[PDB]
């Protein structure tokens, strides 16, 4: 598919040459082949778009006096940062991701696995959070890679049972999960992709939480298994929030309405 | 002793040359010295065995149309994948590992530490699972690296007390862990190498579980600390399973009795 | 700002050349600018100090027969190991770290974020442990990166409310946390940098524990969220330990009192007063 980098370069490269900051990998070279590129030496934002290969390389680049006139995404990006936030809506494999939303390699993998339908705007997911499905639980075995030994006939009856399974092994037979906007997920959290179809808008998933069922909008869930500890707002305000959907506002609307975003009391007065 | 790649090349290289896909590392070049190798350009499975250096390199390889004649393990492997599954029983730091069994870097480390006696067949361990022992808890200090300041005399006094400690700090004076066959371990799980000697065949360890005691065969454990939630099968069927040991079956046997593998009621009718 | 490597070379390089064991990186070559360095081939501790670039590189070096003449820290180090243990007290992003103390990249990042005041001596932190703060919980939004869209007037109003927030979003307006000496933190543990200011001396944080408030000295905490399960020692010996502070002892004193360190009963007979 189109990587994050490719989506950014299609939007912001603007005919410049890519200055690679770090050791180029084969995956990077494949992504840059539609573009002119070279190993960064002296860089000028009028002439160059800087791609740091790793986050390590970005730290070095941003520590260098040459980076001062380079703006995030517009002039530079990290290649190995497929979950990194962007100022525009993007695709992660074939999952739409909203603005200013970030996540780590586990969620990137879940996006590739087809476990995720969409990730909302202004959503914050700690890099250590994980999303995996259940194996089959209604067979004699729980192994998945046993199937590498299955011939065509055995694999057919095995696959056929996997669909009829109402418990959705490997996320079969279910809708991929929606992760809403203005969502927060802390370190080492886990969401089960066989048994969860929605993390509601505004949900907060605490560190260490193991989420086995849907999280309602603006619920705060903690623990193993994860349980609703409280809601962020009253029922009336949650009702208003889901109607107004400030997370779809334009940048101008976000700034014009900043007092209502900073103050829930002013939000309710204006919209509720 | 031998890395995973070396065990695979010993079995499958078949007089071909190794085509390296990705930037090589010091440890890869050490593993490749007995074999002729070169940087991959054009590759053909009749002539070449493709070694992807990193998991990212493999992703790039399998996206290239040159790869679709290449079979997993038989014609290509990832070097940085010591926990990766294989169609034959292998060694991981002198720990026997069964067919189609995979685990991540934490479990690889525990094998190197001598914490694990063996890992069974068709066993599936999430890459973020961890296995560590306890430090000593019957001394004034809990630190391990204070011993870096111990002269000869102090080290001898410290080691003699560790060796008679019935709680097996650093897994001293206990049997290394057996992990059974048809076992599942989910994300962020932990197993204490000081207090656990067996994960029974068929055991399922839920994501986030913190396992401090042996897990009986076919038990499902969850939580912090881990406690049994349920058993996969009746006591009679568990007895039957531990007798038949389908996980030692030939590939022919697996396909012939695939009906019994997918239907536990057929399994008990045929073998119970 | 000085890397761990530079701090070690400043003390131990002793006029030698750095032999780089592994593929060098941008960050390594910048840290090696003040030094003589070359790609390692044949290495001799008389002439060379070996820097493994990655931990995997270090595994390869230590499997090589040339490495048996090299002592840890004195003659070799890993570049990608900013939280690695050392025989001297060091800085990690302006955070003092005691001797023989180790931690992983999660704690290193917490150091860089300003969340940690100091980390004590002989403290063992699993590499998978994580320390981060809460976002603001008193606004309409919980996102942080929404602020990339704030103009200067919006950002000012946002930052003003964060600074007056008594629950310390992003660790605002609180003391960075102290992590004591002789501390142990297990795999996948988490400490909340918004609501924790002290992990007491001698505390044990079990694997998977989610620590949301201060851990008293020598308490053992487990669970999500973490709860005190037991103390390592009696009240009297905890008082004695906090006074003797053997973790500040010199190498000479540590070996002279090895018996008191190994047997708590002997520790109290000598120090319990
Ligand atoms: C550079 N500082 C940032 C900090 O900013 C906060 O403290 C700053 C200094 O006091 C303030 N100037 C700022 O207003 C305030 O918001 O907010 C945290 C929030 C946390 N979820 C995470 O998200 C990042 C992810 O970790 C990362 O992976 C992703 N790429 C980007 C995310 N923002 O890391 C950032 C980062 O540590
Ligand atoms: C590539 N797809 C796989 C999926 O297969 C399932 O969904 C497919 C598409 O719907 C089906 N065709 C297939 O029959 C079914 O089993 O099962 C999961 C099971 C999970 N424990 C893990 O194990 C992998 C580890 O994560 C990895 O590290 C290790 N190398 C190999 C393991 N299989 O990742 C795989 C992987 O996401
Ligand atoms: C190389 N072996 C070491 C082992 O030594 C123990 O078993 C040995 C016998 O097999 C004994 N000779 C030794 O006396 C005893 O203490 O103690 C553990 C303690 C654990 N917190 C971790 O800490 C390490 C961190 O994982 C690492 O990241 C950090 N750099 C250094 C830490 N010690 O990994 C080490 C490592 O596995």
């Amino acid at each position: 598919m189109k990587t994050r980098l490719e989506q950014v370069l299609e939007r912001y490269l603007n005919g410049r040459e890519v200055a690679v900051w770090g050791v180029p990998t084969r995956r990077l070279l494949r992504a840059l082949k539609p573009f002119k590129f070279h190993t960064a030496d002296r860089v000028d934002p009028q002439y160059h778009y800087v791609v740091a290969v790793t986050d390590d390389d970005l730290t070095d680049f941003l520590s260098d006096e040459q980076s001062k006139s380079f703006q995030y995404a517009n002039d530079y990006l990290t290649f190995d940062d497929e979950g990194g936030e962007l100022p525009f809506e993007r695709m992660c494999f074939n999952v739409p991701v909203g603005r200013q939303t970030y996540f780590g390699d586990g969620v990137v993998g879940a996006c590739e696995n087809g476990y995720i339908k969409s990730i909302g705007q202004f959503t914050s997911i700690n890099g250590t959070a994980e999303i995996h499905a259940n194996h089959q639980l209604n067979m004699t075995f729980v192994s998945d890679d046993i199937q590498n030994f299955f011939n065509e006939e055995s694999m057919a009856v095995f696959q056929e049972k996997l669909r009829k399974d109402p418990k959705h092994p490997y996320a079969y037979s279910k809708e991929p999960m929606t992760i809403g906007s203005d969502v927060y997920i802390g370190a080492h959290a886990f969401i089960n992709a066989s048994t969860v179809t929605s993390i509601g808008d505004g949900a907060i998933i605490g560190s260490g939480a193991v989420v086995l069922e849907n999280v309602p909008p603006f619920a705060v869930v903690v623990g193993v298994p994860a349980r609703i500890k409280r809601y962020r707002f009253s029922k009336e305000m949650i009702e208003t929030l889901l109607r107004v959907k400030w997370w779809d506002w334009s940048i101008e609307e976000i700034n014009e309405n900043v007092d209502a975003l900073i103050s829930p009391e002013l939000f309710m007065k204006k919209y509720g």
